[PDB]
C-alpha cells in the first residue's frame, strides 16, 4: 500500500503545515501536524476541556462506530517550545492520503496549552519519530507509520515540505519526478528516538564549506533551524545589524537586509536553504527589525534540522530495519 497527502503552511511564515487526516467511521477529517519529532498522535476533541478550545476540529469519538477506548490508557507530552497536552485515549481508524490503519491510537486531548488554543488551524499532531518516544502510559503505542509499515510498498515516508507553498507527505513510496539529482542516504541513530544523523558542515552565502561534524534531528514539527552557538555566529556576521536579542530571544535583522544562502552537508552532498528561507519577518507588526530562522541550539541541549532545513530538501524517513535518511535538493 501507499499514501499520498498534501500538506499546506498554516500562515504565510510556514510557521508549521497542516495535513489532512481522516479519523473514525464515518470519517472525520482533522488537519494535524505531522511531527519527525515527536510520537503520539493526539486531536482536539470532545473531551477538551471547553475553555481550552477556539475554533479547532474536533475528534468525537462517540460518533465513530470504530471508535473503542482503550481502556486505562492515559498520556501526557510537552514539546521542546513548552507547551504540552494531556488526556486519555481511544483506537480508531486511521487514513492518510489514501492509506488506512485499523487500530491506531488516537489520543483525546482532555487539557491542552495556551499555545494550541491560541493556534485555530491545527486540530492535533501526528508524531513520525520512533514509536519509543510515545508518551501512552501504561502500554506505550505505536505511531501511524510504525502500525503502517509492514503494509507499505516499502517501509519509508517522504516530507517534501514547500516555502511559502504546499507540499507533499507520501508513504511507502520514493517519487523520483519530486526531487533533482540524486538522493544521499546518511546514517540514522535511534538511540534517543529521533530521526538523529550527522551533517558534514556548512557554507554561509557563497563562502568556503567548513567541514565539521554537527548531530541533530530531522524534525518537520520544529519551524526554524537550531545550530550551534558558533555557526550560528558565523552566519549572522554576513548580514549588516544582525544581533542576537535577549529580549526578543535570537537573532534578528534589518528587514532592509539581504540574507545570504546556508548550506548544509549530507555526506560528500549539500542542501542549499536559499537566503528568503531564512526571513521570518517583523518580530512584531510594522517594526522594521525581523526575525532570523536560523538560531542558536544552545541551551536546547540538540541540534535541530526543522522546517527551514527540511524544506529546501526531498526528505526521505527509511524505516527499514536500519534506519537512514535521505536528503535531495529539489
Amino acid at each position: 500500500s501507499t499514501g499520498s497527502a498534501t500538506t499546506t503552511p498554516i500562515d504565510s511564515l510556514d510557521d508549521a503545515y497542516i495535513t489532512p487526516v481522516q479519523i473514525g467511521t464515518p470519517a472525520q477529517t482533522l488537519n494535524l501536524d505531522f511531527d519527525t519529532g515527536s510520537s503520539d498522535l493526539w486531536v482536539f476533541s470532545s473531551e477538551t476541556t471547553a475553555s481550552e478550545v477556539d475554533g479547532q476540529t474536533i475528534y468525537t469519538p462517540s460518533k465513530s462506530t470504530t471508535a473503542k477506548l482503550l481502556s486505562g490508557a492515559t498520556w501526557s507530552i510537552s514539546y521542546g517550545d513548552g507547551s504540552s497536552s494531556s488526556g486519555d485515549v481511544y483506537t480508531d481508524t486511521v487514513s492518510v492520503g489514501g492509506l488506512t490503519v485499523t487500530g491506531q491510537a488516537v489520543e483525546s486531548a482532555k487539557k491542552v496549552s495556551s499555545s494550541f488554543t491560541e493556534d485555530s488551524t491545527i486540530d492535533g499532531l501526528l508524531g513520525l519519530a520512533f514509536s519509543t518516544l510515545n508518551t501512552v502510559s501504561p502500554t506505550q503505542q505505536k505511531t501511524f507509520f510504525d502500525n503502517a509499515k509492514a503494509s507499505l510498498d516499502s517501509p519509508v515516508f517522504t516530507a517534501d515540505l514547500g516555502y511559502h507553498a504546499p507540499g507533499t507527505y507520501n508513504f511507502g513510496f520514493i517519487d523520483t519526478t519530486a526531487y533533482t539529482g540524486s538522493i544521499t542516504y546518511t546514517a540514522v541513530s535511534t538511540k534517543q528516538g529521533f530521526w538523529e544523523w550527522t551533517s558534514t558542515g556548512y557554507a554561509v552565502g557563497s563562502g568556503t564549506f567548513k567541514s565539521t561534524s554537527i548531530d541533530g534531528i530531522a524534525d518537520t514539527g520544529t519551524t526554524l533551524l537550531y545550530l550551534p552557538a558558533t555557526v550560528v555566529s558565523a552566519y549572522w556576521a554576513q548580514v549588516s545589524g544582525a544581533k542576537s536579542s535577549s529580549s526578543v530571544g535570537g537573532y534578528v535583522f534589518p528587514c532592509s537586509a539581504t540574507l545570504p544562502s546556508f548550506t548544509f552537508g549530507v555526506g560528500s552532498a549539500r542542501i542549499v536553504i536559499p537566503g528568503d528561507y531564512i526571513d521570518f519577518g517583523p518580530i512584531s507588526t510594522g517594526s522594521s527589525s525581523c526575525f532570523g530562522g536560523i538560531q542558536s541550539s544552545a541551551g536546547i541541549g540538540i541540534n535541530i534540522f526543522g522546517d527551514v532545513a527540511l524544506k529546501a530538501a526531498f526528505v526521505v524517513f527509511n524505516g527499514a530495519t536500519t534506519p537512514t535518511l535521505g536528503f535531495a535538493s529539489k
